[PDB]
């Protein structure tokens, strides 16, 4: 069926017991160090208690582009379930966040799942 395409990011390598207000706090530090030109608008945040990934719903194409972006230039890791800033500090076990596109069959999926 219709979607807008390249609006999910998949962000991995959260802490496990955070939430979804930290996530949202954490996407919007980071998205603030790779651009002032957009806001940071992550319109849905979809997070299980006790995962380490989410999927984020982003307004627009160009937000998830900067997403991607700000994630591949900043080293970043949560180290607490509340952590939003998200510095790597040495000698840490926790890995570094990753935010990658939904594309092809899995972002069909996604928009097939919310409409079932």
């Amino acid at each position: 069926l219709d979607f807008t395409k390249n609006l999910l990011t998949r962000i991995k390598n959260l802490h496990p017991l955070t939430n979804k207000s930290t996530i949202h706090s954490l996407l919007s530090y980071v998205f603030s160090r790779q651009t002032q030109n957009i806001a940071c608008e992550p319109m849905y945040i979809d997070y299980r208690k006790d995962e380490t990934e989410a999927i984020i719903r982003w307004k627009t194409p160009l937000h998830a582009e900067t997403c991607i972006n700000a994630f591949r230039t900043q080293e970043r890791k949560q180290n607490s379930h509340d952590d939003i800033r998200a510095h790597r500090k040495k000698g840490s076990s926790r890995p570094f966040l990753i935010a990658e596109l939904i594309t092809g069959e899995e972002e069909k999926n996604y928009w097939r799942m919310l409409k079932k």
